[PDB]
């Protein structure tokens, strides 16, 4: 089990081409709704499906057959993205492909800037076999523009986008300590393109670097890309009826 | 549950404790008669704490278990271990420790260094030694100072520079950002500069430990170094000699 070693979602990640990756909250998302959505995913040839959500409850319980269901429609990667919490670390099912691991560099919290991955690695292998763990991607997660639910649960500051200063210190971080990916998010506003373009300059050709947050449209999803986006994450534009026509135009 | 990561007894002692020296024994250099003997020695002075380490080791879990237990029956100082990682295992541990110090090479082109090594040790806990019964761990931030290929060739450090404060400063944003329990300032082969000691006191949160060593032989050395700011003063080859004791009173004096 490579576990916070490169693995195979890593790799596929790397070497798939940069698109548009679909968000399924699955504590909002029907499982029969979300086992719909996942064949579709795998026909537009998205590089995984993401499964997150900011809350949960009963984790265990609820996703590790909301995951086997997903995996029995799609044979894409299917990778959760969830907060740890204190006492806890970050959820995990045996069955999922992987589990990002959001260090939140920005925040007021050393337990949600990283000692959440020592908890989770403590606890590791719990009750998981050890040849059936997810593996882990090592993120850099930071926000931006204002959000005070992220900033009253995880600690959270905006990024600053007056200056480099604070995201050059990012950088320097994202490198040195070899983070896999580095996810850029914004729960309210949206991450500017040029701080997505500074990101792809600064990081290391093999670093991975997702944007999410407010994506609804397929021109959104090209321009992140033109700046240098690996992918585009977006979880709203399709939790209605009509989400058929939306991610048809949004992976168009 | 054992504290692990959290702050536990032995970084509480280290925090209220007066600024001292703090005598470093290589176990894997020093008989455990003699270890023994200077255990004794540095109780009587006070210290806060009996550090044993080395850059080497070999087979350490025999050897450290009985090593460990018989420093412990002779002080009642807590025995905190500070070794170098090695992938595939972590950082070395045996029952009995009070602690381990665990170094983040921030300054490290191996990310292994910097801080993988902290999930690989995680990630193997609790292994083969009783939850319950496992050492505190002390997260620190770990630089090196100067000229010092060993280190350089071994764990990937590349001196810090202090040509400006602008690595340092980015150092001490990691050290309080992420929570470090303490800095560990270290030269091989020189000495840490005081200004740069003074520089960490500065902007280290009060809560966080500051150690520095490395060819530490006088008392006026840890003078220096106390009034600029550390908590404590690490020295290890001064007393690896027969006349150690002599040695011991000036450096402590
Ligand atoms: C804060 C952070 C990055 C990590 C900490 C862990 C954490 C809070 C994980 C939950 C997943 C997340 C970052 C945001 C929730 O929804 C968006 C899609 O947004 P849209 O509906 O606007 O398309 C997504 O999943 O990306
Ligand atoms: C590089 C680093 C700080 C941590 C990585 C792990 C690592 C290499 C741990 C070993 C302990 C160490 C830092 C130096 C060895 O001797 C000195 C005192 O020297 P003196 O004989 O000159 O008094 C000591 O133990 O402090
Ligand atoms: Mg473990």
């Amino acid at each position: 089990p490579p576990l916070w070693r490169p693995g195979r979602v890593l790799a596929r990640l790397r070497e798939h081409q940069p698109g548009p990756v679909h968000i399924i909250d699955p504590f909002k998302v029907p499982v029969t709704e979300a086992v719909e959505k996942a064949a579709e995913l795998t026909r537009l040839g998205f590089a995984a499906v993401l499964l997150a959500s900011t809350d949960y409850e009963s984790f265990e319980s609820h996703m590790e057959p909301y995951v086997a269901a997903v995996k029995a429609a799609t044979p894409l990667p299917v990778v959760l993205h969830f907060p740890p919490r204190p006492g806890a670390g970050f959820p995990v099912v045996r069955g999922a492909d992987a589990l990002l691991l959001p260090a939140l560099l920005g925040s007021g919290d050393d337990y949600f800037v990283w000692k959440s991955f020592l908890e989770t690695l403590a606890a590791f292998p719990g009750r998981i076999p050890r040849e059936e763990w997810p593996e882990l991607l090592l993120t850099v997660a930071l926000t931006f523009g204002e959000d005070p639910r992220t900033g009253d649960l995880l600690g959270t500051v905006p990024v600053s986008t007056a200056s480099t200063e604070e995201i050059d210190r990012y950088l320097h971080v994202a490198r040195a300590f070899g983070f896999h990916m580095v996810y850029l998010y914004s729960r309210n506003e949206h991450v500017p393109p040029e701080v997505v373009r500074h990101f792809r300059k600064g990081l290391g050709p093999d670093q991975v670097l997702f944007v999410s947050g407010n994506v609804r449209s397929g021109r959104q999803v090209t321009e992140y890309l033109d700046s240098g986006a690996d992918y585009v994450g977006f979880a709203g534009a399709l939790e209605q009826p009509d989400w058929r026509s939306a991610l048809a135009e949004i992976a168009g």
